[PDB]
């Protein structure tokens, strides 16, 4: 169709609506996108047109984002808009909890402060902190703003009845709604804080940038941190209440004509952006202010199209609004959800969640990624992940708890270990084979975004060929995880939708996969030094795997050479950090304890795998945890995904950015590049 149609909710937004019509429709070509122009009555009659395929798109604050998200309207965001510049767009606030240094209190000691708010019902002055602290509050919890007059010893709360709850103006006695008020919205709590009325605010970060002229300045003032700690004002990514997008677009979640929308966007910006015509002005109207969009936007980006709006919100802001919205709160250690890989692994942890005493219960995804957005949104709690992952699940936020070992160690919870090692195996009968020329060769990969598989690998062959088009320098392969039109697709084993999926539906997924992909159809594979020991020798006794001899296979080294399997030491292509569970910030302290206790009861420990569960039980498909696991090794310091794989991986995993394809790596990378 081409037609974008635009919801307004007033009727200067109908007006500056049909003006972005018309000026486009003179600057745009038939062929480029249009406008239309619906008008409905409120924000939440423009999410139900959206819904009811009666209009497309419309700009929301970040509390209408969440309702948009919800059954059954099911709209996510698909463009945001900035507010700092192209080569540093401030798409997010941070809410933060802004205190003076050295005023001797954490988060968890906020009761019988003194508060300061930017108005009674706003986002980063209300919501999100009382959200955060609804549990917090004694009951009875509504009415809201009685209970939190019990919790504050005073605060300033403007536009709130003061003679309903009285406490909340001692700091501005009435409460004025009006910026009359000295302590009246954002600058103004945050004066409340710097004049010593209040003993913290409730604002964005840039709340503080803004309203102090150096960093001397802000050396003064510390963060709460909601591990109940502090942190400097500076380091507020690392230290707030909750990420917040400051005004999104959303669509439909099927058919929402989301492309259209940005190309109608994009083209918007270029013609009518900021600065750019003084014709029309997006971001600004003689009808009124914000009208469609903000008038302090700079212009849009694209969202990435793995984001939900749960992902596109944040784990911490969907609590606080949940809390609030839901108005009811919860009554030892949560049961840990873990995230299995499909029904293979789904059964598995199913085994291990009845033998488990009641402390570990079972979600399943059809991929690894997917199951890390079930972490992330607290849809699950932990997972073991190849390094690779690791790394793509820090940049999502999540953190590593425990890694497997697989070294034979009286000591092994207690000692780590340097890695594994990334190899190539060949057919020995393929005499000519050199690492010097798999041009035109057929690669089998673990799966797209894995160590060993893919990013050790292509990382090489990146430096070597300096462009992303692996499908092309390869024939043909199979990297469970590609894109199903590529030719590393077509080796691939699986049948109907299976074919190429990165789980064990798809026979050449994973270490012992990709072997098989190498004896059955391939001419190299990308897998883990241990992995043709493993399989050879009847040690597997699947029909592929029987006859193998280890011998029949070889190494291939970086020098060009070849060594025997058992020779990997001198002939491998990396190191590759061991495979690490991961969890929320939040989960580290439970699911650390919890799987720690679990391991003793059904580790390396057990006779008789067979009579008993055994978690890393050796079958074929590193169900949940490699079959080579040993046991899960505490961290120490090393408990960031950078601290945890290393500078040596990471700026391996790092070079290779401009060829990822993974969409959750984009997504995350979005929410904090
Ligand atoms: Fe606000
Ligand atoms: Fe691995």
């Amino acid at each position: 169709d081409k037609t974008v149609r635009w919801c307004a909710v007033s009727e200067h937004e109908a007006t500056k609506c049909q003006s972005f019509r018309d000026h486009m429709k003179s600057v745009i070509p038939s062929d480029g996108p249009s406008v239309a122009c619906v008008k409905k009555a409120s924000y939440l009659d423009c999410i139900r047109a959206i819904a009811a395929n009666e209009a497309d798109a419309v700009t929301l604050d970040a509390g209408l984002v969440y309702d948009a998200y919800l059954a059954p309207n099911n709209l996510k965001p698909v463009v945001a808009e900035f507010y700092g510049s192209k080569e540093d767009p401030q798409t997010f606030y941070y809410a933060v909890a802004v205190v003076k240094k050295d005023s001797g209190f954490q988060m968890n000691q906020l009761r019988g402060k003194k508060s300061c708010h930017t108005g009674l019902g706003r986002s980063a002055g209300w919501n999100i902190p009382i959200g955060l602290l609804y549990c917090d509050l004694p009951e009875p919890r509504k009415p809201l703003e009685k209970a939190v007059a019990n919790f504050f010893s005073g605060s300033c709360a403007p536009c709130a009845d003061g003679t309903d709850f009285p406490q909340l103006c001692q700091l501005c006695p009435g409460c004025g709604c009006s910026t009359l008020n000295q302590y009246f919205g954002y600058s103004g709590a945050f004066k409340c804080l710097k004049d010593g009325a209040g003993d913290v605010a409730f604002v964005k970060h840039s709340t503080i940038f803004e309203n102090l002229a150096n960093k001397a300045d802000r050396d003064q003032y510390e963060l709460l941190c909601l591990d109940n700690t502090r942190k400097p004002v500076d380091e507020y990514k690392d230290c707030h209440l909750a990420q917040v997008p400051s005004h999104t677009v959303v669509a439909r979640s099927m058919g929402g004509k989301e492309d259209l929308i940005w190309e109608l966007l994009n083209q918007a910006q270029e013609h009518f952006g900021k600065d750019k015509s003084k014709e029309f002005q997006l971001f600004s109207s003689p009808h009124g202010k914000d009208l469609l969009f903000k008038d302090s936007a700079h212009g849009f980006l694209k969202v990435p199209p793995r984001m939900d709006a749960k992902m596109y919100l944040g784990y911490e802001y969907v609590t606080a609004i949940r809390n609030l919205r839901e108005g009811t709160c919860p009554e030892e250690c949560k049961p840990v959800k873990w995230c299995a890989l499909s029904h293979h692994e789904r059964l598995k942890c199913d085994e291990w969640s009845v033998n488990s005493v009641g402390k570990i219960e079972c979600v399943s995804a059809e991929t690894t990624e997917d199951c890390i957005a079930k972490i992330m949104n607290g849809e699950a709690d932990a997972m073991s992940l190849d390094g690779g992952f690791v790394y793509i699940a820090g940049k999502c936020g999540l953190v590593p708890v425990l890694a497997e070992n697989y070294n034979k160690s009286d000591n092994c919870e207690d000692t780590p270990e340097a890695g594994y090692f990334a190899i190539a195996v060949v057919k020995k009968s393929a005499s000519d084979l050199t690492w010097d020329n798999l041009k035109g060769k057929k690669s089998c990969h673990t799966a797209v975004g894995r160590t060993a598989g893919w990013n050790i690998p292509m990382g090489l062959l990146y430096n070597k060929i300096n462009h992303c088009r692996f499908d092309e320098f390869f024939s043909e392969g199979c990297a469970p995880g590609s894109k199903k039109d590529s030719s590393l697709c077509k080796l691939c084993m699986g049948s109907g939708l299976n074919l190429c999926e990165p789980n064990n539906k798809e026979g050449y997924y994973g270490y012992t996969g990709a072997f098989r992909c190498l004896v059955e159809k391939g001419d190299v594979a990308f897998v883990k030094h241990q992995t043709v020991p493993q399989n050879t020798g009847g040690k597997n006794p699947d029909p592929w795997a029987k006859n193998l001899n280890e011998k029949d296979y070889e190494l291939l080294c970086l020098d060009g050479t070849r060594k025997p399997v058992e020779e990997y030491a001198n002939c491998h292509l990396a190191r590759a950090p061991n495979h690490a569970v991961v969890t929320r910030k939040d989960k580290e302290a439970c699911v650390h304890k919890i799987l720690r206790q679990q391991q003793h009861l059904f580790g390396s420990n057990v006779t008789d795998c067979s009579g008993n569960f055994c978690l890393f039980r050796s079958e074929t498909k590193d169900l949940l945890f490699r079959d080579d696991t040993v046991c899960l090794a505490k961290l120490h310091d090393r408990n960031t995904y950078e601290k945890y794989l290393g500078e040596e991986y990471v700026k391996a995993v790092g070079n290779l950015r401009k060829c990822s394809t993974s969409s959750l790596l984009e997504a995350c990378t979005f929410r904090r590049p």
